[PDB]
Order: C-alpha cells, then structure tokens, then sequence
C-alpha cells in the first residue's frame, strides 16, 4: 500500500541472515531517530477502536516493551501505524546489561532468545526524551490521541523494589498514560521477581499511592499537571511471567482483585522452551511464535480466575490477524507485537490490522470489543 515499506522489507532478509540481532535493533532505532521510516496515516476502523476502561485506544495493536527501551524512537514507531507503545523496561539508574552477544534469532521457527538484562540509560534521561516527545506531540497531528505507556522495573543490584518504582513514578509519572510493572523478566539473576501474592499486593498499593500523591501536592489544574494524552492520572498494569504454577496464578488473581489493578499484561518470555536447536547453548528467555499458545492459555486462565473483571493485554507470538483474534476470543482487550516486527519489518501493523478487520467481519461480529472472550 506504500512504496516505502517495501525497501526495508527487501533489506530485511539480508539483515536477518547476516547481521547480529542487536545490531539490527540499533540500526532500526537510528533510522527512526532521524525520521526516515515509513508511515501509515490511514484512518482506522471505528469498529476496531478498543478501550481499557477509560483509556481509549484508536486500534488494538501496540509495540511491546523492550523495543524502544530508551524512548529515542517513539514518534517514528508510532507513525508506522500503532495505537500505542510501551517503552522500557526502564530502571532508575542506567545499566549496560549482560555481556554481548545477547540476542539470537532462529528464522525457521520465527523465534528469538534474549539475555539483555535491562540495558537502558536510566530514568532521568528517558524522562527527558519522553518530555521532548510530548512537546513534539503537541505540534504533530500524526501523534494526536496516541498513547505512551512506560514499563518500569528494578536495577539488578537494588535491595528493595518499591524504592526504584517510586523514584520512576516521581520523575516520569506525570508524562505517562499507563505504567507497566515488570515482575516477569527472565534476565535478572533473582529468578524472575517477587510475583508472590504478599509482595505483589504491597508493590501495587505503593505504586497507586505514589500516583495519587503526585496529584495531591500541586496547585495547577489536572490538565496542566498531566502532560500526557489523557490529561488524567496514569493507569496501572502488571506484566506477568509464563513460568508459574496454578496456585501462584490463582493467588495473584486474588491479589489483583483486592488491589483494584487496572490491567494485567500476560505475559513475558519463558525460559522453559528446550526444542530450539540453535538456542540450546544460549541463555535467556525465548520470544515469538513458540510463546503464542502458552500465552493464550494463560489468558484464558486469568480471565477466568479473575471472573472476567480484570482487562487483559496480550503479548506473545502475535504475528497474524488470526493470532490477535485468538487472544481476543481468549479474553484479551489489546495486543502487543515485537518478534513480528523483527521478521516482517515495516509492514507489521498495516498487515495485521487489515487481516483482523477482514476476519472480524467474517465471523459476524459488529465490533471487536464484543469479541473479548467470545469463544
Ligand atoms: C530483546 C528483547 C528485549 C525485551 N525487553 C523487555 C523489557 O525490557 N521489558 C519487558 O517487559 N519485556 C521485554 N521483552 C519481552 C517482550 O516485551 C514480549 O513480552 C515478548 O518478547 C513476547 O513478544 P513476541 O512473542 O511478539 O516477540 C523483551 C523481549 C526481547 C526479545
Ligand atoms: C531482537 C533484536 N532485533 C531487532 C530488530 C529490529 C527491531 C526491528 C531486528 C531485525 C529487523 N530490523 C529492522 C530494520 C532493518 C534495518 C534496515 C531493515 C533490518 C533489521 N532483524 C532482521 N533482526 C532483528 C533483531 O534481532
Ligand atoms: O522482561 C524481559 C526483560 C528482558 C531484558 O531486557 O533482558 N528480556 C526479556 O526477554 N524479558
């Protein structure tokens, strides 16, 4: 539909075959930094407009965390045709992450394994970048109504987790539309994180208190306090890992209901996949198609464990419009992509939005919001 997407798709096969994955990522980010990526300025289907409570997404596809970990590429990625982006995961202080090489691709299974280790330049710098973005958003029509969430985590060496989360809120909170709590990374030596119910409940409540406190202590109206899209206080989501037993899943669902979390992103990568030939000697968590079915099941479980009272953000192995519908019919309200962009390139959003629209009419739905859990 656009002559510009195609050139990047041509060079994609070469890069995927010959260039280190992280080098591919750095080059992609540099291209987007200089505003020479393609665009998708078509109007979206009003019947595919989705929402998470009062958060209104123009379409149901965003970019998952870990893509623009530092918010240096926000405009260009969004203008590819996504309704929202999740930057991060960020930590208060910068971190270089694990030793390179740390990202390896298996083209045949369209899978990736990564052991990045929360490499980022730190909250202060990323906050400055998001401020620059919000100022550009005021003057750029192609960014109006677009949503930016911030994924937050902990530095590798931090003793307590709530402290790091509170600092990020107190610096970047008034510029974020939503906050994603990452307690699911496989690349922190503390195996994943304190997803135990007691710790998680206290963590969530502390975050909500810090958000509420930014509001209280100010003289300006809410319009000028929240320099975001909504002009409203940020929502709270949680990012979950797939390597959990049923008791843990049930316990966290009970905690989410008690603490009134605004959403749950299910899920992050898994370290339990052992049938990828090229990754057998590679450390890290695996992303892509091989996580699809696993994550879909997790959606069904939590959607049921939470009595359909907690909205679901789907992440894992989404490549096609059918994949998205599987997530939606399982209980998800919105979808995030990552591996798809690695293997399909610039055309990811346009293709998947068109695919889902066609499938959505075929199955007879008036709109996709009616389809959540409809199977
Ligand atoms: C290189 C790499 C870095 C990632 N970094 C983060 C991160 O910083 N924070 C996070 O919550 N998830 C991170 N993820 C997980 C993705 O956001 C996503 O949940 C997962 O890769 C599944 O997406 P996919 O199957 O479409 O590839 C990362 C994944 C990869 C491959
Ligand atoms: C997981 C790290 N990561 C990241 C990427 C890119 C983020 C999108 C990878 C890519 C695709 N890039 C897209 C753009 C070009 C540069 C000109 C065309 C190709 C590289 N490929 C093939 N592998 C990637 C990877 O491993
Ligand atoms: O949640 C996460 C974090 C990372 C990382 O940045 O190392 N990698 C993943 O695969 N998942």
């Amino acid at each position: 539909y656009n002559p510009e997407f195609f050139l990047y798709d041509i060079f994609l096969k070469f890069c995927l075959k010959y260039i280190d994955g992280e080098i591919c990522h750095d080059l992609f980010l540099l291209l987007g930094k200089y505003n020479i990526l393609p665009y998708d300025t078509s109007n979206d289907s009003i019947y595919a407009c989705t929402n998470i409570k009062h958060l209104d997404f123009i379409n149901p596809f965003g970019v998952a965390a870990g893509f623009d970990k530092n918010g240096v590429c926000i405009d260009s990625i969004l203008k590819l045709g996504f309704s929202f982006i999740e930057i991060g995961t960020i930590t208060p202080r910068g971190q270089t992450g694990n030793a390179k090489p740390r990202i390896f691709r298996d083209v045949e299974s369209r899978s990736i394994i990564n052991s990045c280790g929360f490499n980022n330049m730190g909250c202060d710098k990323v906050t400055e970048n998001l401020i620059l973005f919000r100022k550009r958003q005021e003057e750029d029509k192609l960014l109006s109504k677009h949503i930016v969430g911030v994924s937050i985590g902990k530095n590798k060496d931090t003793v307590n987790i709530v402290d790091d989360l509170k600092y990020c809120i107190n610096k970047i909170g008034r510029y974020a539309d939503y906050i994603a709590i990452n307690v699911s990374s496989p690349n922190t030596p503390g195996l994943r994180d304190n997803q135990e119910a007691g710790k998680l409940k206290n963590i969530i409540l502390s975050v909500k208190e810090e958000i509420d406190n930014l509001e209280k202590n100010n003289i300006m109206n809410d319009e000028f306090l929240w320099f975001n899209t909504t002009k409203k206080k940020p929502l709270v989501f949680v990012k979950l890992a797939p390597d959990l037993n049923q008791e843990q899943k049930k316990e966290i669902a009970d905690v989410l209901l008690e603490t009134n979390i605004d959403g749950m992103i299910i899920s992050n990568t898994t370290t339990q996949i052992n049938d990828i030939k090229s990754f057998e000697n590679k450390k890290g968590g695996v992303s892509g198609a091989k996580l699809k079915d696993i994550s879909t099941k997790f959606i069904c479980e939590m959607y049921n464990y939470t009595n359909k009272q907690i909205p679901i953000i789907a992440s894992g192995g989404i490549f096609s419009g059918l994949d998205a519908l599987e997530k939606i019919e399982a209980g998800a309200s919105v979808c995030q992509l990552y591996s798809c962009l690695v293997f399909n390139g610039m055309k990811s959003a346009v293709q998947i939005k068109r695919e889902l629209n066609h499938l959505l009419y075929q199955r007879g739905y008036y709109n996709l919001k009616e389809a959540i859990g409809r199977k």
